[PDB]
C-alpha cells in the first residue's frame, strides 16, 4: 500500500491519459495535471488528464 | 491474472475514460468506443476514450 513511484508512501490508484501508466496516487497524479506542461515522468508522453482505476 | 469481463476470453489490458474501469480487453474496449453512444457496460458512463493501461 506504499507503492507511489512518485512519493513511495500511498497507494497506487491512478493513471494517466493517454500513456497509460498506472503508477501513481491520486495526489501526485493530480500534481502531474497541474503542471505547467502536463507530462508523464515516466515516458515523457503529454497528459491530457488522470484518472482513478477500477478493477 | 484477469479475465475481461465482457469476453472472458482475453486478458484485462485496457480501461475506459474517464470512469477509470478497467476490466476490458483492448478488443472489447475497442468495440466499446466504437458504439454510437459509448458507455461503460459497468457503471452506464458515457465513454470518451479507451486506453491501455501499464503498470
Ligand atoms: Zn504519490
Ligand atoms: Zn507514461
Ligand atoms: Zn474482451
Ligand atoms: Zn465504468
Amino acid at each position: 500500500k506504499h507503492d507511489c513511484v512518485i512519493c513511495f508512501e500511498n497507494e497506487v490508484i491512478a493513471a494517466l491519459v493517454p500513456c497509460g501508466h498506472n503508477l501513481f496516487c491520486m495526489e501526485c497524479a493530480n500534481k502531474i495535471c497541474e503542471k505547467r506542461t502536463p507530462s508523464c515522468p515516466v515516458c515523457q508522453t503529454a497528459v491530457t488528464q488522470a484518472i482513478q482505476i477500477h478493477s
